[PDB]
């Protein structure tokens, strides 16, 4: 076989799960978040996938 | 077989899922989020996926 | 085989599920918020799939 | 002070919330419940407040 | 002070909560439950509170 | 003071919680599962207050 790309490629055979992201975010998971009280300026309590910038 | 791309490819066979994202956002699992009190400015209380950006 | 793409592209065979997004979103899952008090100004306070930009 | 009682009683002062019961249910909490495949016969999947009986 | 009961009680004060039961069930707390394939028969999956009785 | 009970009772001052239970289930903490694949006859899989009984 031959494989040419310039990305971003996802290649595979026989494969259950696959996921191929530019950018951006994709949940395919189980997540469960049980909460009671949330205080405080700023506080990030619970993340998960979680990614933050500033210019 | 042969396989040529510029991107963004997905490439797979007998594949149970498959997700390609240029953006962007898919949600494709299972979440539940239960909650009571969610106060302070601002916090980010529970996310699963999650990007931020500024310019 | 062959396959010749510029992108996006999602190729498979034998696949329960595919997304494919140039945006955008996609809510393809099982989702439930359950909320009691939300306050402050400005929390996100449970955000599963999600993307923010600014210029 | 003085208090007498039968039973069921709930005495209090300066309480934010009670539950008196003889039964019977009573739910005041926060409750989410996501979900995507249940089989089986029979599978008690996700109970929080739960009772069960037979004669 | 004095106090006379035959049952159940629940006496307090400044209390911030109270719960009094006979039976029987109170759900009062936060619960999520996020869950994706429960087979098997029969299986309890996820349960908080429970209760289970024969004759 | 003075205090007379036949049970059950719960007597306290400047309390913050009670529970009283004749039963019977009563739920009042945080709680939260997440769960991807349960199989098995039969497999209780994540209890946390549980009782079970057969005559």
């Amino acid at each position: 076989k031959k494989g040419v790309v310039h990305g971003v490629a996802t290649v595979a055979e026989k494969t259950k799960e696959q996921v191929t992201n530019v950018g951006g975010a994709v949940v395919t998971g189980v997540t469960a978040v049980a909460q009671k009280t949330v205080e405080g300026a700023g506080s990030i309590a619970a993340a998960t996938g979680f990614v933050k910038k500033d210019q």
